[PDB]
């Protein structure tokens, strides 16, 4: 009985440029499936026109993965001269008890490393400073370095928030409601990698593997320029 996100033309283009993964990395719905009215408990359109992702379990996901309209997977040069831009209007609800971190946007390499995760976190400690209930940027220091650089972007609000990721020429910037919160972070450690965007709900390290992470997107698009 779930309404499909494809019924809203504001999502037609990104869905044509996406495939849906759930509850792990396996695709459950390709672009043509998504455009043909795909809907389920973990991926549906709310009555007020949010595309809502929901998932439970450790490291489980309901996530769109960037695709080309050709059906090729997106695999752009992570540090190339072409600008790649993802924009999303996201409402992060108060998360259920036991939900501790939810990744909502990513730049992922074509193998096994997230270049960037934007995530909500219950708590984070960065160089001795503890922040509670914030939205975080995490940039991995390398493919062979499991550590990452972390930057608080925003105090969590239930309000619809505009996020923009701009990647170009080995730098990455993030704006939140129009304000730069990460200014040209270096990602040269992904020279020679290819990359793609992801958006949705990716549940990291829950303390209740039964609780549902839930994320709502009012707008979502990804583009490039030359
Ligand atoms: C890292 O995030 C991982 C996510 O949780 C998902 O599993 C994703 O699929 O892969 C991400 C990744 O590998 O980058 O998780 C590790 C971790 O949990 O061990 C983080 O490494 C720790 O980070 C903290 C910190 O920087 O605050 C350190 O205190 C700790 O010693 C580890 O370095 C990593 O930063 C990243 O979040």
């Amino acid at each position: 009985f779930y309404t499909a996100p494809s019924t809203e033309s504001k999502f037609t283009e990104v869905l044509s440029k996406a495939k849906l993964q759930y509850p792990t990395s396996t695709t459950v719905a390709f672009a043509d499936d998504l455009l043909d009215g795909y809907a389920a408990s973990y991926f549906y359109l709310t009555s007020d026109l949010y595309m809502q992702f929901q998932v439970a379990g450790s490291s489980q996901r309901s996530e769109l993965r960037e695709m080309e309209t050709s059906g090729d997977e997106a695999a752009w040069d992570c540090t190339g001269s072409t600008a790649h831009v993802a924009s999303a209007q996201i409402a992060i609800p108060v998360q259920e008890d036991g939900i501790e971190e939810v990744t909502i946007l990513q730049v992922h390499d074509s193998d096994v490393t997230p270049v960037l995760r934007i995530s909500w976190v219950s708590s984070i400690t960065i160089d001795g400073v503890t922040s509670e209930d914030v939205v975080l940027a995490t940039i991995r220091n390398g493919i062979d370095d499991s550590t990452a650089t972390k930057t608080v972007l925003q105090a969590h609000t239930t309000s619809r928030t505009e996020f923009n990721i701009n990647v170009q020429n080995s730098k990455l910037s993030i704006t939140v409601d129009g304000t730069t919160e990460l200014d040209e972070a270096d990602i040269s450690q992904f020279d020679g990698s290819t990359c793609y965007f992801k958006a949705g709900a990716f549940n990291n390290n829950p303390t209740d593997t039964s609780a549902n992470a839930r994320i709502k997107m009012y707008e979502l698009e990804w583009v490039d320029h030359h």
